[PDB]
């Protein structure tokens, strides 16, 4: 693809969120989980954001280098791969499947 | 003003958040406070969103007759008059003050 560096999500999976952290401590990160994830959410490195099933782009901040990504999948199901570390020099390039599995292209 | 049936918040406050929550149980906004309201953030109804300071307007649903509007303030911090029931069939207009008081107008 010719994107520039971003977050770019193909989503479907209707009503799903992503919860996106600039910053993150990396310790947080691995242990973290969708409850320890909701405390954080009126901190102002964090957001809760939508998701459109089909094309999302949401925008970094490039002079944040790090952020974590986390994948809210709905009525609190998981999936294995539902977290990840990114940064704002990347393309970040996402895709949610049917099956509710997740691909980092 | 000539604003339009909507949501406006004038804020004064930097790192402020709101919660909007379309078509709330009125008994648990009743209740609600900073944290039991964080646990409902991955509910599709509900929505948390930075607040610039300065001029804001929300996109409200006109399908949708009312709404919960939560303010967070930041650290933690509690004002009075923080939480709202709003209609889409309503111009809403709200503003916070540097002392953190909110005034609806
Ligand atoms: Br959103
Ligand atoms: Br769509
Ligand atoms: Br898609
Ligand atoms: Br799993
Ligand atoms: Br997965
Ligand atoms: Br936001
Ligand atoms: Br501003
Ligand atoms: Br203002
Ligand atoms: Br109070
Ligand atoms: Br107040």
């Amino acid at each position: 693809g010719s994107h520039m560096d971003g977050l770019y999500i193909n989503n479907n999976i209707p009503k799903t969120k992503i919860v996106l952290e600039s910053k993150p401590d990396k310790n947080i990160f691995y242990s973290d989980n969708y409850q320890s994830i909701s405390q954080r959410i009126y901190d102002d490195n964090v957001k809760v954001l939508n998701l459109k099933t089909g094309k999302n782009e949401f925008p970094l901040d490039k002079d944040i280098k790090d952020y974590a990504l986390y994948f809210i999948l709905p009525e609190n199901k998981k999936t294995e791969n539902w977290k990840y570390l990114i940064s704002s020099d990347s393309v970040n390039e996402f895709t949610i499947k049917n099956d509710s599995s997740i691909e980092k292209d």
